[PDB]
């Protein structure tokens, strides 16, 4: 039934080229984006670029769309494969390229053809693609989880301009009933964040970073929290909103150090932390702040500083980069006792099927799955679905600013007011919402 | 036939609540998001706001949302309009309000129904919307005409903390031979331009506003003038990529004149200039830089000096809130010779069909228009399509930065590549792409 596979080249939300992959049956056309991440783990599944210095800077992705139109096309209509079987979909995507990363083909080419051949299989059975996902991971449905949107707000490290380290400061309305309130919360105390920013750090501190989030040029964490615990307060909502850090660690990792002083191409030999050296602060901010959740507290390769700190924290403790979503790095995870939750990210794997598999060895572990953009996102709504499909009861998808990351939420509502009374909005429950 | 409408509250690129519609043929599901502007002009078709200072603080579509709902869906589908004829559907839906500024219902509760219609009629005549969009036009479509991007790439005035009063500085390349590499061109340098501003302002300088272009404190417009050339530059588009600007004069229009410094505070008076006056700086930009379209040079009333300085401009005068999308005003301005392009902004009017009548109009007079976005955008591709329709040759929809702009001309990419050999890019010719 699949007629024909074709790639172009489209833009993310910050400009750079991306692959966006159309494919075509009897029911029509389904058309997948693939997104980009500027805070990329090492061991990443290749995203392949042309390196052509004249175009795009050498961002283009033109031989990872030439792949889909040239390599995989062919053939993956010559298989007449059935969309509907996910599994046997990947598996031959898998097989074209023939590498543990996905460094034949590139991640870009193949993960396109993963996604758009589920929104394929959905339509060929007349259901919403948040119904075939479940299936397919075979999740509860009833009822469906509505997730507990964790909004960027403010924005630091690689996601932004200025001294802060920690990349990512979140808000999270788990004291709310509803998605539709979940948001409304969320967003109004963003518009006094935003306010209280310019009021204090003049009218520039204003603009955002790449995920939506304000981005003045703060020194300290710290001060970071004060401001967004007197914007939960000033919007009246305090109680109702908790906290989540996303520290991306790995991006200031140097020997069993840490830098917190940098962005910084010359201060200082001492800002320098070591581990339980940054143990210690995050439980200073753990006592001040109603943080609930804490992502990448030590890099990628840190096994030792995660296990550690696991045994104290008494919070979520989410693994990106330590997992960069590869069920080999998790199973190791789970062992080493690191974390107690997954950032699921499809394009880290590059296959649905490998990230659905993650999600499972997560649950199956006692782990909590948020689902998660890149920071360089589409107007592709995938993840919102993906997120009811696997039952999870948590995602980051940016600040309500910048429509690469309303899309999903708004996803969400349509999603919500659809379900009527077969959802459950997560809310306190985030953690194992796949168990309510 | 229409078997139901209804709308919901969903969330603009801000995080502004904002109004969708669904309209159910046996087609299928058709919808719409209406967009919302910052800027604004007195005369404009009203926006229905709930004015709930205690949710959203005030910004509440609920109204709006329940006029579709209660009392426009009853009425509509008893009706039993033709959706293919958008006059029938936008006259009944004129009538249903019976006020001259949509002000009963609302523009956002109209202006829905009114875009959600077209495309539920393009589905039922099987051709893309920008066909169908050409049919209502009575546009030539032999070839289709591409448009020359407007970008935002800075902004001064109130989107910003320097003294500079101006309020967009936007990139034109229109020396690309088609719209795939006019966007590559556009966000090469829009590239360079953010790397320049961050060595010469710092990295906060480098974070983004509404639509995607940086807002660093710059002193004058010639300090302006001068990044953006250099950046043009610096890429290697020297010669292929024009500049066009956005006064928003309104902004510092002391109602006997124009105050440069209105961020002042300590308000400079007497140093205050009229028409004539701020008409010589505007004469002199235009001789040292490769300016090629102003906006809103003037005020929305203050015909005395559009006319005054119409008389030697030389370039394309682009009227937005002296006109503000309005039959009524258009005229006047052509009566007056204030301008010679229309900037068209659906949303001011209120329906699909108003908006064609007004580029209409223009066209009859010998003027261009520049479809535009609002700094409240949405996923909404629609005015992708609409340039297209109305083959006017250029569009205003953001910085190459931010999908609620990279969804408009991600969608013009697709557009280009449908056409193939039936389009053509509007390049230099943009002022006048409708006589192409
Ligand atoms: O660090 C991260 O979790 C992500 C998402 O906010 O950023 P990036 O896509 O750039 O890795
Ligand atoms: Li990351
Ligand atoms: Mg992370
Ligand atoms: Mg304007």
């Amino acid at each position: 039934a699949v007629s024909k596979v074709y790639a172009r080249s489209v833009y993310d939300s910050r400009g750079n080229p991306t692959v966006e992959v159309e494919l075509t049956t009897e029911k029509g056309v389904f058309r997948s984006i693939v997104p980009s991440g500027a805070s990329t783990g090492v061991h990443e599944a290749l995203e392949m670029r042309d390196g052509d210095k004249s175009k795009w800077m050498g961002k283009g992705v033109l031989h990872a769309v030439k792949n889909v139109n040239d390599v995989i096309a062919p053939a993956f209509v010559k298989a007449n494969i059935d969309v509907k079987d996910q599994k046997a979909v990947d598996d031959f995507l898998i097989s074209l390229d023939g590498t543990a990363n996905k460094s034949k083909l590139g991640a870009n080419a193949i993960l396109g053809v993963s996604l758009a051949a589920s929104r394929a299989a959905a339509a060929e059975k007349n259901v919403p693609l948040y119904k075939h996902l479940a299936d397919l991971s075979k999740s509860k449905t009833s009822p469906y989880v509505l997730p507990v949107p964790f909004l960027n707000v403010l924005n630091g490290g690689s996601h932004a301009g200025g001294a802060l380290a920690l990349q990512e400061f979140m808000i999270a309305p788990t004291g709310a009933k509803t998605f539709a309130e979940a948001l409304r919360i969320g967003s109004e105390v963003y518009h006094n964040l935003k306010s209280l920013t310019k009021k204090r750090y003049g009218a520039s501190a204003g603009n955002v970073g790449d995920e939506g989030g304000v981005a003045p040029n703060i020194q300290t964490a710290e001060e970071a929290l004060d401001l967004i615990v007197d914007a939960i307060k000033a919007a009246g909502h305090d109680g109702k909103v908790k906290i989540g850090l996303d520290c991306a660690s790995s991006e200031f990792f140097k020997d069993g150090k840490y830098d917190l002083d940098f962005k910084n191409p010359n201060s200082d030999k001492s800002k320098w932390l070591t581990g339980p050296q940054l143990a210690d602060l995050y439980h200073s901010l753990m006592k001040r702040y109603p943080i609930v959740s804490i992502e990448d507290p030590f890099a990628e390769d840190d096994w030792e500083a995660w296990s550690h700190f696991f045994k104290t924290a008494g919070i979520q403790i989410v693994a990106d980069d330590l997992t960069v979503t590869n069920p080999k790095r998790i199973a190791t995870a789970i062992e080493k006792k690191a974390a107690d939750a997954l950032l699921l990210k499809v394009n880290q794997i590059g296959t649905l099927s490998e990230s659905i598999k993650a999600a499972q060895d997560s649950f199956a572990a006692g782990w909590g799955v948020m689902v998660s953009h890149r920071s360089g996102e589409t107007e592709d709504t995938f993840i919102a679905d993906l997120v009811v499909g696997l039952r999870t009861g948590q995602i980051k998808t940016g600040a309500p600013a910048r429509s690469e990351r309303l899309a999903k939420l708004n996803q969400l509502l349509r999603i919500e007011e659809e379900l009527g009374d077969n959802a459950v909005f997560a809310g306190e429950n985030f953690h194992h919402g796949d168990k309510l």
